[PDB]
């Protein structure tokens, strides 16, 4: 998918992760956006001046998603061992990684 | 001032605002980050005593701090509005733009 349709999938998932019931909610919506992020670090970001693959800004953009997955792993792992408060809880910190990447093109 | 004592102040002021309990307290801590933010973006980081004042990387130093500036700005507002909550959770959510930063140039 486009990048903006992944982003549209962390979204979407960070919010019913947020207002979800029960475990399977959880880790239904975190396997989402692990699929979404992993199809956005191939993309490239809109904004970016030199889009050289193999440029610094670039991999810093590919980097965000692997810092991005590794939290959503850490929130799956809660989720599977049916602590669904902790996995919440650990899916907000996924935030300030989404902030991070972003603020690189504001 | 230089970075070090402008970064206590801004420090200190997080703090301030976590506690306070009106208006007035939250509007006088976010005028002095803002303050303190302007006189740290005069200033040349250690990693970059190296680097021109038109070097991209400095734009990109002092561009952060209009980031920060802008967010001080909105906590501003919301503090205006007597929207004391909001002001507060509005500073809490700087520490990610500070962590940002540090991450890049500290
Ligand atoms: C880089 C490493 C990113 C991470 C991590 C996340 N996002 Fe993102 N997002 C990224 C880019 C390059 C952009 C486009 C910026 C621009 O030039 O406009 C975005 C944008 C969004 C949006 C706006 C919708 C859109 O542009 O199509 C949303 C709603 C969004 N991103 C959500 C989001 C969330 C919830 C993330 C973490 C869980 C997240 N993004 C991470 C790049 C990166
Ligand atoms: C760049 C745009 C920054 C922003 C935004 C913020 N800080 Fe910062 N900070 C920055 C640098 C380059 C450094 C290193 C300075 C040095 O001489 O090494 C720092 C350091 C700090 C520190 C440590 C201070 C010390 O005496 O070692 C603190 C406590 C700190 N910064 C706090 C802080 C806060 C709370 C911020 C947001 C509200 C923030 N900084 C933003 C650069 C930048
Ligand atoms: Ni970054
Ligand atoms: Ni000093």
């Amino acid at each position: 998918a486009d990048l903006e349709d992944n982003m549209e999938t962390l979204n979407d998932n960070l919010k019913v992760i947020e207002k979800a019931d029960n475990a399977a909610q959880v880790k239904d919506a975190l396997t989402k956006m692990r699929a979404a992020a992993l199809d956005a670090q191939k993309a490239t970001p809109p904004k970016l001046e030199d889009k050289s693959p193999d440029s610094p800004e670039m991999w810093h953009f590919r980097h965000g998603f692997d810092i991005l997955v590794g939290q959503i792993d850490d929130a799956l792992k809660l989720a599977n061992e049916g602590k669904v408060k902790e996995a919440q809880a650990a899916a907000e910190q996924l935030k300030c990684t989404c902030n991070h990447c972003h603020q690189h093109y504001r």
